[PDB]
């Protein structure tokens, strides 16, 4: 993904 949320592009807090 490329936005943050709930860890999707990577991690997200």
């Amino acid at each position: 993904s490329a936005f943050w949320q709930w860890f999707s592009k990577f991690l997200g807090r």
